[PDB]
């Protein structure tokens, strides 16, 4: 968990503007989080970066976790392997608001992080599920008490998320 060149937001929350692929590869961080759907379908986000990253062996035990186990829950996360990338990689389902979910539920979904003393992690639910991205760094603050590393890809969401923060 070998953090660098990060801006702190609060006691424990910490951002750089960054893909968090790169991260995970320079850090090899204990736990790593993915935006995940229900269904664990690793798609245009964070999540297919993730999945590509470890050669599509993340997609194929998620296939599996969900043969077994079935969808998750919105709000809720299952802790698969982090393959190359991490030890852990933390699936957490923020709501999709584009297609009507909760945005309560993100609170549930951040909660997920507690778990674990310190994570690799994006702003859950802003961006193919629609969340104000503003609105999840600060759910994300008030929810999350480990320490998490925030990584965000898009620069000129960074700059607006570090302004207005
Ligand atoms: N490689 C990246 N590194 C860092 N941040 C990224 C990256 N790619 C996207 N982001 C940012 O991460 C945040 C989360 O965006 P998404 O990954 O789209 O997550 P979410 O909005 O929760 O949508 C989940 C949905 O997207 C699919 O990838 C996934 O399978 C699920 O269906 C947004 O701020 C987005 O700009």
């Amino acid at each position: 968990n070998s953090f660098s060149g990060y801006l702190k937001l609060t006691d424990n929350v910490y951002i750089k503007n960054a893909d968090i692929v790169e991260e995970a590869k320079k850090v090899k961080p204990t736990v790593v989080v993915n935006a995940a759907n229900v269904y664990l379908k690793h798609g245009g986000g964070v999540a297919g970066a993730l999945n590509k990253a470890t050669n599509n062996a993340m997609q194929v035990e998620s296939d599996d976790y969900i043969a077994t186990n079935g969808p998750l829950k919105v709000g809720g996360s299952c802790v698969l392997s982090g393959h190359n990338l991490a030890k852990h990689c933390l699936h957490v389902v923020g709501p999709n608001v584009n297609k009507g979910e909760d945005i309560q539920l993100l609170k549930s979904a951040y909660e997920n992080f507690n778990q674990h003393e310190v994570l690799l992690a994006p702003l859950l639910s802003a961006g193919i599920f629609g969340a104000d991205p503003i609105h999840s760094l600060r759910v994300c603050v008030d929810t999350v008490r480990t320490n998490v590393y925030l990584a965000v890809f898009d620069k000129n969401l960074y700059d607006k998320l570090v302004s207005s923060f």
